[PDB]
């Protein structure tokens, strides 16, 4: 979503993963996403928009380009969080990769649940919902990812521009959309400064 090397990444992928993250996002902030431990997730007061970072790109692909279903270790990816995905379909299209791969990230909250608490505790975290947190982390706004075929899988790799997911944090600010900043849209719930 702008001005990206042309590295084997789509402009058309890129802007994928941007759209299904900022809409999934706007989603949670409005009280619509479906919170498998019943009801729907809080109202978000301040959840940030996100936007995309050809930096960020750069690191997720080192770990992408491997080929290797594999958490990077923290100094490849230095301040920053991540989340990875599979697919046994190697041939997929990079869009439709994207889309996949934010899904399964997003599906966390409605199949595992997490609940009106959205403290991170070590008891939330281990619960295996933290691809969703991530996606949902109010005070990250800088997205990349990097799609690679690989021989046997496609491999997907998003990284995130403050690393979300430190224990002892809110997920997100509860409250009413745009309560908790300016530049928001009550209709859309998600802050641009
Ligand atoms: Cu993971």
């Amino acid at each position: 979503k702008a001005g990206c090397p042309d590295n084997g990444m789509s402009e058309e992928a890129r802007q994928k993963f941007l759209e299904m993250h900022n809409s999934l996002r706007s989603s949670v902030a409005l009280g619509q996403a479906k919170d498998g431990a019943g009801g729907n997730a809080p109202k978000a007061a301040k959840m940030k928009t996100m936007a995309y970072d050809c930096e960020v790109e750069k690191t997720a692909m080192n770990n992408a380009k491997q080929c290797v279903f594999k958490h990077s270790q923290p100094n490849q990816r230095k301040g920053l969080g991540e989340n990875i995905f599979m697919s046994s379909d190697s041939g997929m299209d990079k869009a439709k990769a994207a889309e996949q791969a934010s899904k399964a990230w997003f599906g966390e909250l409605a199949e595992k649940g997490v609940g009106q608490n959205l403290k991170l505790t070590g008891g939330l975290f281990s619960r295996g919902v933290g691809h969703y947190t991530q996606m949902v982390w109010q005070e990250t706004v800088k997205l990349g990812c990097y799609v690679e075929a690989c021989s046997n899988m496609c491999y997907v790799v998003c990284q995130y521009g403050p690393a979300g997911n430190m224990m002892g944090k809110d997920i997100y600010e509860k409250g009413e959309p745009c309560s908790k900043c300016e530049n928001c849209d009550k209709e859309k719930g998600l802050c641009s400064a």
